[PDB]
């Protein structure tokens, strides 16, 4: 199967910058969420979970079809704790009914990273909603109680190499884990509504202790009250991963450049852009627009 990008009828950069702006202005309006983490981390996690269902071997799943809108996929146990982010975007969809669901969910992630002072992420339109029967079965998102070889093998299905994997995991600078969603408890760091290389620095510089949490799962804990998932910790257990972690801990600019590439790639896996499709769009932040 092939999914060819189709530009929404008559839309161009300024049409999508308005939708960007509606999302960015709602992040402000709802900035009190989760005791002022705000909705940025949840929208970045949502954008990753709607794209992370892709299987490169047969082009099933992926962001193109917008299939998260179907209850089979939004009730995936792996998607627990994204329901609020979905509901955040529902009204914006109502405001711009011409945008496709996959375009909206992916653009949510881009907007969140940029409004949290992250790198600019080029973004392309033309995902097209596909019907219920194309929704991927549950189970395609990764487990957190795993080691480095699981992570490396897992991400091969998404056509991601070691640098891309370590870069994407840097998004765990954002937000936190909650027992009620995933059976893990705590944040990865202090400034968790700001996009920075803090995940790598805490991985390297904190003393971590294996502990059992209130859901009977084990996680790595620091006395500053931060945590790492077994999969996060695997990035310093593995020599190849450890080297890249060090590189991003020492250079946030390099991390931003690699994260931008990898995240755009994630959001576009499974999509064929016609040769005369438009060039990717780089949206201005509210600040750059004096908004
Ligand atoms: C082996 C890979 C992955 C695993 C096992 C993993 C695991 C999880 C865990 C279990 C949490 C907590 C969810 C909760 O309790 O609410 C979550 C949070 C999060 N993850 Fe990951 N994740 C991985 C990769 C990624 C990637 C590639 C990104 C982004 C490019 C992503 C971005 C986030 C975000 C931003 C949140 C915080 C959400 C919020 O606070 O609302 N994760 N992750």
């Amino acid at each position: 199967l092939v999914h060819v990008a189709s530009v929404e009828k008559g839309r161009s950069y300024e049409d999508f910058q308005k939708v960007y702006n509606a999302i960015a202005l709602k992040l402000r309006e709802d900035d009190e969420y989760e005791n002022y983490i705000g909705y940025g981390p949840e929208l970045v996690r949502l954008a990753w979970h709607i794209s992370g269902t892709w299987d490169k071997h047969d082009n099933t799943g992926g962001s193109y079809g917008g299939t998260y809108r179907f209850k089979k996929e939004f009730n995936d146990p792996s998607n627990a704790g994204l329901q609020n982010g979905f509901k955040f975007l529902e009204p914006i969809h109502k405001e711009f009914p011409w945008i496709s669901s996959g375009d909206l969910f992916s653009l949510g992630g881009v907007t969140a990273v940029q409004e949290m002072q992250g790198p600019k992420i080029p973004w392309r339109c033309g995902r097209v909603d596909t019907p219920e029967d194309t929704t991927p079965d549950n189970g395609r998102l990764p487990d957190a109680d795993k080691d480095a070889g699981y992570v490396r093998t897992f991400f091969q299905r998404l056509n991601m190499n070691d640098r891309e994997v370590v870069a994407l995991m840097g998004a765990h600078a954002l937000g936190k884990t909650e027992l009620k969603n995933s059976g893990y408890e705590g944040p990865w760091g202090a400034a968790n509504n700001v996009f920075t290389n803090e995940f790598y620095l805490n991985l390297l510089n904190e003393d971590w202790k294996l502990e059992k949490n209130d859901a009977n799962n084990e996680q790595w804990d620091s006395k500053s009250g931060y945590m790492m998932l077994p999969t996060d910790y695997s990035l310093i257990q593995d020599p190849k991963y450890l080297s890249i972690v060090k590189e991003y801990a020492n250079d946030q600019d390099k991390f931003f450049k690699d994260f931008s590439k990898a995240f755009e790639k994630l959001l576009e896996n499974g999509i064929t852009f016609p040769k005369d499709a438009p060039s990717p769009f780089i949206f201005k932040t509210l600040e750059e627009q004096g908004l």
